[PDB]
């Protein structure tokens, strides 16, 4: 849904909006624009279509002054500099012409140079596509942004960071003017930073809405909501070890910007991937062996191995697709079988409050020693169980920090990790002589859910997903959601947005709620960057040690 609008720009604004003729042409893009295009287009749909060849715009490449070339590119100091470079003088033109598409608005300042450049008279389109946003998937978008996090969670990192913040505030509405979405803005009250993002992601909206009435028309798309969250609105959840496939292969294994060796990628043009990513690791294996026997049925007591022999070299570039997940799968369970079973009760407990009977629990320590004084236990694995603990607890004493980051032996390096936790508002330290802070993300304090979970570790239930049913139903409490401005084929969309990353586990939600608690609602969600438990945890280290 979202994955193809941005096909749509890229195919029918650039690619095809340049084809006036058969003649070849260079796609040169940069770091970003690449990647965004990656998403959303096969390549051979744009190498078929005149295009013969992508470069970088960056390290420079061989000139080429019989084809034109297009741009795609992030405008910059260096990009536009590397562009007025290749048009640097005449006689010389790297191309013969230039079709020039900026990813997103272009500074004025570049714009200018630009103009009056020695580039001028080889300009045959200057456009800005604005698209500044990576579709990870059909439902989840990112703006590749972690250092946002240090804006908002790191103090000295308050002011100059506002340039950072009002970066974000116009991608998102490149994200939304992509949708044709003039949505609502809603944020969290209790995190007072919000309102003034909230604010700054509104004027951005608005100057596209002002720049194009039917920005939003009609189609539902008048309900349509932007809420605006911080991280500390659920600090369990991007910690928990979860168990679908996606969030539990990610956590657990070394799958590199999206890269699983032994090597492939995995993305949702897999189109197997997008069937087993969120179901539970418990039943993959078996399906995943239940679709292959499913697909050689379709081709290939006794059992004649002939047709397996003869049609399947013919076959194996699709029956390689099942092997690799069969291969995901036997990662995810030998890591776990190794350490993560143990893990994940005590994990479970913390982020319910109740055991498995539906129980308070309580001797919380003769459950969390064991795991800290396990020499052969992860430092950070420790880490996230004692978060969890102190999150449980609303706070702890420095006293006995102090005597948890001893038994688990955490380099005093890692040791602020924990306390830095608290810039997001989540309660770690006791006392503190200031006042009670609120955590709504806790199962007492949310609505109540059947307490039969067909898994034993797999109870919990990100308060993300909450969020997004109270909002679909119109439920969502405007005290804690207040609008910024009071009151409040089709959507209406839900575009949720949360500064300071998303886990797999709300991504998988995002899914959940909309193929179900349907009124037509479609639910988006977008963050600074994606999320992993140890890497929020890195996030969370930058604060106290840059």
């Amino acid at each position: 849904a979202l994955k193809t609008a941005v096909h749509e720009k890229i195919m029918n604004d650039v690619v095809l909006a340049v084809k006036k003729n058969a003649e070849w042409k260079v796609l040169i893009v940069d770091q970003l624009s690449m990647r965004m295009v990656s998403a959303c287009c096969k390549m051979h749909e744009i190498m078929s279509e005149g295009i013969t060849l992508v470069e970088d715009i960056n390290r420079r490449r061989e000139p080429l002054p019989l084809l034109e070339a297009v741009y795609l590119i992030t405008p910059t100091e260096e990009s536009v500099k590397c562009l007025m470079a290749d048009f640097q003088n005449p006689d010389n033109p790297q191309y013969r012409g230039a079709h020039i598409f900026f990813t997103e608005a272009c500074p004025e300042e570049l714009f200018k140079e630009l103009c009056k450049s020695t580039t001028a008279r080889f300009i045959k389109t200057l456009k800005e596509i604005n698209i500044a946003f990576l579709p990870y998937e059909s439902q989840i978008f990112s703006l590749d942004s972690p250092d946002t996090f240090q804006v908002y969670y790191n103090p000295s990192r308050a002011q100059g960071g506002i340039p950072n913040k009002e970066r974000c505030a116009e991608q998102i509405a490149t994200l939304c003017a992509t949708l044709g979405e003039y949505p609502s803005v809603r944020y969290r009250s209790d995190f007072d930073e919000n309102a003034s993002f909230a604010q700054l992601v509104q004027q951005k909206l608005d100057a596209y809405r002002a720049d194009d009435p039917t920005m939003g028309e009609g189609p539902q798309k008048d309900r349509s909501q932007l809420l605006i969250l911080d991280r500390g609105f659920d600090p369990i959840s991007p910690l928990l070890h979860e168990l679908t496939f996606q969030a539990m292969a990610y956590d657990l294994l070394p799958i590199e910007n999206d890269v699983y060796k032994y090597e492939v990628l995995l993305d949702e043009k897999d189109d197997l991937w997008v069937e087993m990513r969120h179901q539970h690791i418990a039943v993959v294996s078996q399906n995943v062996t239940k679709k292959l026997k499913q697909f050689a049925d379709e081709k290939r007591g006794i059992k004649d191995l002939s047709q397996m022999l003869k049609k399947m070299p013919q076959y194996q570039k699709e029956l390689s697709k099942y092997s690799t997940h069969l291969h995901l799968a036997e990662d995810c369970m030998k890591q776990y079988q190794q350490h993560v079973d143990k893990l994940c009760k005590v994990e479970q407990d913390l982020a319910m409050g109740t055991d498995a009977d539906g129980e308070k629990i309580r001797d919380h320590m003769r459950n969390i020693v064991p795991i800290l004084l396990d020499q052969k236990i992860s430092a950070y694995d420790k880490i996230r169980i004692i978060l969890l603990y102190i999150i449980h607890k609303g706070g702890i004493s420095e006293e006995n920090l102090a005597k948890l980051v001893q038994h688990a032996h955490i380099p005093a390096e890692e040791k602020w990790i924990i306390n830095d936790m608290q810039n997001l508002g989540v309660p770690i330290i006791q006392d503190g002589g200031r006042r009670k802070i609120p955590q709504p993300y806790h199962t007492h304090n949310r609505k109540e859910r059947q307490a039969d979970h067909t898994y034993q570790m797999s109870r919990w239930t990100p308060y993300m997903k909450d969020i997004m049913e109270a909002a679909v139903e119109d439920k969502l409490d405007t005290r804690h959601y207040p609008f910024l401005n009071g009151g409040g084929k089709s959507g209406p969309r839900l575009i949720i947005f949360v500064v300071g990353g998303i886990s797999y586990s709300e991504m998988r939600s995002a899914y959940e709620v909309t193929q179900t608690a349907k009124n037509n609602w479609e639910v988006i969600l977008g963050s600074t960057h994606i999320l992993t438990p140890e890497g929020l945890l890195r996030d969370l280290r930058k604060i106290s040690n840059p």
